[PDB]
């Protein structure tokens, strides 16, 4: 029951500063203006101990199935290869992602019937807010 209240189909309903977030990541040009578009579906499941995140867009669709604590190899959805370990702090789930000596954290929770999540890298956050679907 870890993962209960993230379980399900969300969409993107709001998003803020996703492009500076981007900027600092170092996606170009091209990437950042079309992936900006984008209103993707994010689709939370578990089985067991392993939770699949599955974002489906225009863009692209990607997937990512994990153990908490456990790193596992990502390609993301603006093509960096990365190294990501996912936790539980305090019924948030912490998403760092390290490649190229860089780092960036992506924290997801549950505010009211939302899911927030906050993209940071260095000074820059991004806020994404998702409803259900
Ligand atoms: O999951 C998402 O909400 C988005 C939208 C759906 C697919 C693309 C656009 C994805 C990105 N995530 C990142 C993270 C860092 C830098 C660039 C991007 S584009």
């Amino acid at each position: 029951h870890m993962c209960d209240a993230f379980v399900g189909t969300w969409k993107l309903v709001s998003s803020e500063n996703f492009d500076d977030y981007m900027k600092e990541v170092g996606v170009g040009f091209a990437t950042r203006k079309v992936a900006g578009m984008a209103k993707p579906n994010m689709i939370i499941s578990v089985n067991g101990d392993v939770i699949t995140i599955k974002s489906e867009s225009t863009f692209k669709n990607t997937e990512i199935s994990f153990i908490l604590g456990q790193e596992f190899d990502e390609v993301t959805a603006d093509d960096r290869k990365v190294k990501s370990t996912i936790t539980l702090d305090g019924g948030v789930l912490v998403h760092v992602q390290k490649w190229d000596g860089k780092s960036t954290t992506i924290k997801r929770k549950r505010e009211d019937d939302k899911l927030v999540v906050e993209c940071v890298m260095k000074g820059v956050t991004s806020t994404r807010v998702y409803e259900r679907a």
